[PDB]
């Protein structure tokens, strides 16, 4: 089999569509997601044209091996898609309608700057390489782009699945290449981060601040060092669910800042004890009373500054 | 090969059945389960009809490639099922009996609201897409729906395996699609959660309340902060076995509430020490004695409220 | 190809054998094990009879596609076995000798009641479904059942590999099925559990009992709460190597009971401190001296009771 | 099919190119990375030559099975590459242009000596074996070596992708082998190691040094032992992301050295308490005051020495 | 195709060779390693002999399907090897030279008795099963046994790769079997265990011994119990990298022994406090001073005894 010949000099237009059946395994560390979808293809092959009046048949069904099919690939996949052809239909004018169901693991970079209050645009890039006989170009049939109502991505809200209708046509290894960008817009369900990480992390921090109502150095050291260790555990827990980024994330910034608050609380607890031992408790009392206001106030203002810089 | 032609204008009815051989790997985080089963299919193909007297046989055995077979797929699977055809049998009137053994990884959302005292309805969605030539509709042969007695799903009780007999017929890319819902009802074996997570979590909480019978601030700080850290460990352990949900789970609610009890216990221990240092122990004694009753009473009432809201 | 025809009315007997080459990956949580073995099959097919004089050869060698082969499957496997045909030898009367080497992941439930001093009976269920032309039945050739001397299952002792010679013949979806039960008897190597979990767990418990020779409340709180946390770590470690069971395991029972001992030790340490603060140390001394005997004695008797109930 | 015959006695030159489409999963522990790329091959086959005039075609397309194709393999791959032929074009003189898209898991050793401020040279070794008919040699077509602009390796910066143009020709199992070295130069994005591991590790160390402004032995023991345990947690965290090396890494060196600082801080805290109990506090005060300067100064100088030895 | 016929009554000798290209993933827990190698085979097939002066061709290249090839398998593999035939060459006398490149996951038991200062002998067992026509025996072509210079097994030193030239010929299920033992001798790179596990474990133990220079019971309890918990963390870390063994490992023995030292240190700290409370400090002073010498001396002698028993 060979490509359909051009009537004049025009490129062969392959109309495409992706209909999402399943979305699963959005892996933040790997920056991948798995997809199960319909891939629809349509192009004109005049060699396959027939008369509907004398044939009595409106459509002809072909097997993939019987006819020429464009070699359509995904750019951002781990391995080649696992595909099963569903149907091939030919209209009397020779317009071919191809439908396959496929599954693939897609590589799509994620922006973690606003994590866990982040939104993402996942991409599925469709591509075709031109043949020596003729140039193949891709198009979007909007009537064949969509998603099943039941499509759920655990921990995410699916906003939209659209295609950038204009392909990116470019030369690659002395041939033309036609690339389409299918975009799946999602927003993270931040809900569970509040009772599981944010509030427990705030509770232990506020517990360290009870040391500002205590003159017992031994108890103070226990309060601030124990809660610091619990903060380290939350830091480790959070960084296991995330890849290493060449930038600060919102959560990373707060987690890092809270260390400074633990460090300054240890200085305060040390300074307080040192002065009491030096028979200067009136002074220690002034620093401790100031700390009761300063620590929550600086914590609030630093969080307003951070929220402003990130959102 | 082409689909059986209609005698009048009727859709082709494909009778289906699923017989479960094995159920394994119910993954709560992934919201998947693996299944090994028989898939049975039956439909009328008049072109295959024969006379028993002339042929000298009452049944005809074909190879899948020799005859037309409907393209039946699963909606909610990760990848296409691993299937091996067991038998194809044709009766004199062209009634085809198809049997395959398959294995598949199924995606099925789970409701964790009542975890670990939850029940689930797992779904296996069977689907067929119509051809230009004719409309294909699915039906349930109840005589061919079932499960092996030895079918066990580790950590779960299997209640029933039934099929919703009327298919969900709908249009998908200008073609009729016929979808059947096979339902596997299961209930979680909550037993092990009692000695492994619930009771250890209650013991450490009750140990933190021994601080209400102690005037030693340094010992009190050690009691409440150490048990809090152990509570954080149980919180982390529990959340590793569960996905992130946009709602509160029963366990999540109790775990979160217990933080409030640790937080208020630290306030009490702080207030008690502060008053003692200020030479007001009579008062501190009133707050501590009230706390001995208030903490277990508020804990019991808050748990009754939570159990009521969730069950 | 079709099944061999009956001389009278008898079912076709397929003689079977399994020879274990490798046993590996006994996964307690998944209740699976991997196996690499020889599967031998033997049946008479008179349509394959030949004269050694005419054909020259005394035994004919065939390719699986060239002749009829019974569709033998495993019941309790995750996916269909990975098999490679080693030989298909046909003797002049038409007796077929089939040999394949296969690998499979087998689902076999485990009884954890006596863990880590437990024994198991792993099963490999062989099955064949009858066809329309004739009924197929399975048999065991004991001369072809066995295991390689070097077969080792890490963490287990292999006792025996035998087959229940009588098949379980039953009706399934209006056809006969013939099932054979191959049994691999194993016993767990409990050795490593003694220095890694049992003795460390006993040491930390005995360390908490040093609080019965101390009047220092703050040291006592540190002794009992710190060792409790280490006990929680061992509880978590043990439960990661085990599935969730709807029954108590021997280890689970001991681990759970040790929490009660930590809980009562905290009560004792609290009661002791309370009385000494109330200027009643004579009494506190009576409770502490009694505890020195009561705690090890009740611990010994409770362990004798538990060992009796479980073994 | 057989290899192209030599016009004189020359070896057959196979021109190669690798164009990277995707780079992912650089696993430090496994010392592997996954790659998705184009592999281009070019060689002259006189037997496939044609005249453009009498053929009416300027180029001829073939199926891989129709013509002779060199058996090109990768040396440093886990399993054989997953490849799909994209195009095979033949020019009039019989110059074959082969293009395949492949995916492979590549084994490439990593030098962790300067971790996390390390750079690596990943290798993809292309190989061909000679045949008895003729010697097959590899060459690099620099015009067909490159990478997509969007190629990103999470946690790394991609510097260059070049090929060593001169192949390594050598004998292997009495046949000559022609090997090409494709080099992907990368540098680690050390950014995230600063707020997640380096600064938290420095904060806990500086917190242990507050013991040099405290006379409370009980508090000092708590400060140094608690932060040491947190240092152990960071040591364990770091070693989980790295393989075991027969040399010291930069991070490993610092982590190990910080133990010495904790060990000497415990000696100081012990010596201080011992002297105070022995009624020699003036002396203990001299050691503690010296320690306030000595510990940060020796820490700075030891880090300058280490940075010098490693960079 | 059928096996080559014997000239007299001799078994068919299949000469073998394994040339290692890659060695990776030595998994201690699983007792497996992955291998990528050349497998070479050689045997005489007289039915394939040809005249060298008449034919003009000195060697004939065949496709695997065109000729008879012995069914060579690996005994100790998880799944059948992934193999790709590289070349098949026939010399005038009919000597066949077969070469394939394969990858396999090999099961090979490991002796952990001297861990992490252990050496191992990994095995690759080659096997052939005889046919009814004739007996097939294996031999080693030492010229075709070897390994690439770049073969590296992360965390190990590769000493030698040799073959036991005499096969193990035995009867299995009424046919002869010919087995060859290929041995890969390796020694563990123990280097990293010294700064990561051994020295940190010794530091925390020596820190517990500072309690012998302290009269503060509350500080002593904190020193011994905190370091014990850190020892438990190292015990757990070590046992995660190792399988469960029915014997003691060298590391396991030291780790277990160090618990006894923590247990006796707690007794000493308890006895010391008890005597001081009983107004017997002169005595407590004698026990504490003796402990300062006894603990390091008994630790040294116990380690000399252990090193002697294990090495
Ligand atoms: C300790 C720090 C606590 C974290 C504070 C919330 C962060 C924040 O301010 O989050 C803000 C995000 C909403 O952001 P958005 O619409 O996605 O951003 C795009 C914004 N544009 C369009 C202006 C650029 O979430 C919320 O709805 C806040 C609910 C979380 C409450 C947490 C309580 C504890
Ligand atoms: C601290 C919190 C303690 C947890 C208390 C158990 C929660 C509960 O009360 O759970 C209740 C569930 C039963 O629920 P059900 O029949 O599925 O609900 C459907 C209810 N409808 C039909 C009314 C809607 O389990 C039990 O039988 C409780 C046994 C667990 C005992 C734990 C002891 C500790
Ligand atoms: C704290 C609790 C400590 C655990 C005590 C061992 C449990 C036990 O007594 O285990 C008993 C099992 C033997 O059991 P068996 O013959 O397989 O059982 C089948 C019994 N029938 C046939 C009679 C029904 O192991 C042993 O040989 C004991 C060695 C372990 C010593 C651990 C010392 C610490
Ligand atoms: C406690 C120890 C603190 C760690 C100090 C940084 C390590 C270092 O000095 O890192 C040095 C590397 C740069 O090295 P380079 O270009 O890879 O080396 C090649 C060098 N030649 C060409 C001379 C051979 O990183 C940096 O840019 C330093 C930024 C990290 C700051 C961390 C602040 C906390
Ligand atoms: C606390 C215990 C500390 C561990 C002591 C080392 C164990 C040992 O003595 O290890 C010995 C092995 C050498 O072993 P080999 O020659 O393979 O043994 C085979 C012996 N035959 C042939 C006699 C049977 O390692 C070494 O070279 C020691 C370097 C490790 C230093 C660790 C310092 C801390
Ligand atoms: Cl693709
Ligand atoms: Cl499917
Ligand atoms: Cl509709
Ligand atoms: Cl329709
Ligand atoms: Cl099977
Ligand atoms: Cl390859
Ligand atoms: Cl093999
Ligand atoms: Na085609
Ligand atoms: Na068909
Ligand atoms: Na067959
Ligand atoms: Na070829
Ligand atoms: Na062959």
């Amino acid at each position: 089999v060979s490509p359909p010949p051009p009537i004049a000099d025009e490129p062969l237009t392959v109309n495409t569509g992706i209909y999402l059946i399943e979305c699963y395994s959005l892996d933040d560390k790997a920056e991948t997601f798995k997809v199960n979808a319909f891939l629809s293809l349509s192009w004109k092959d005049r060699r396959l044209a027939f008369d509907p009046v004398r044939s009595g048949v409106r459509v002809k069904t072909y097997e993939p091996e019987a006819i020429w099919i464009p070699e359509i690939r995904f750019v951002n996949v781990e391995n080649a898609r696992d595909a099963d052809v569903v149907d091939i239909s030919v209209s009397p004018d020779g317009t071919v309608q191809y439908l396959e169901r496929f599954s693939a693991r897609v590589l799509s970079p994620l922006d973690f700057r606003r994590y866990p209050f982040d939104s993402q645009t996942l991409h599925i890039y469709l591509i075709v390489r031109s043949v020596d006989t003729r140039n193949i170009v891709l198009a979007v049939d909007l009537e064949k782009v969509g998603k099943n109502d039941d499509v759920f991505l655990t921990g995410w809200d699916i906003e939209s699945f659209t295609a950038v209708v204009k392909p990116a046509n470019f030369a690659l290894e002395d041939r033309l290449e036609s690339k389409l960008d299918y975009q799946l817009r999602i927003s993270r369900q931040y809900f569970s981060y509040i009772p599981n990480i944010i509030l427990p992390m705030l509770f232990i921090l506020f517990i360290s601040w009870t040391a500002f109502w205590s003159t017992s150095y031994e108890a103070n050291v226990t309060l601030v060092v124990s809660t610091l260790i619990a903060h380290i555990a939350f830091n480790i827990l959070v960084e296991t669910n995330l890849p290493k980024t060449p930038y600060m994330t919102y959560t990373g910034a707060i987690i890092f800042m809270i260390y400074l608050f633990y460090f300054v609380a240890v200085i305060e607890v040390t300074v307080q004890h040192y002065l009491k031992v030096e028979s200067q408790p009136a002074r220690a009392a002034s620093i401790t009373r100031a700390s009761r206001i300063a620590f929550p106030v600086v914590f609030l203002l630093a969080n307003i500054i951070l929220a402003f810089l990130f959102f």
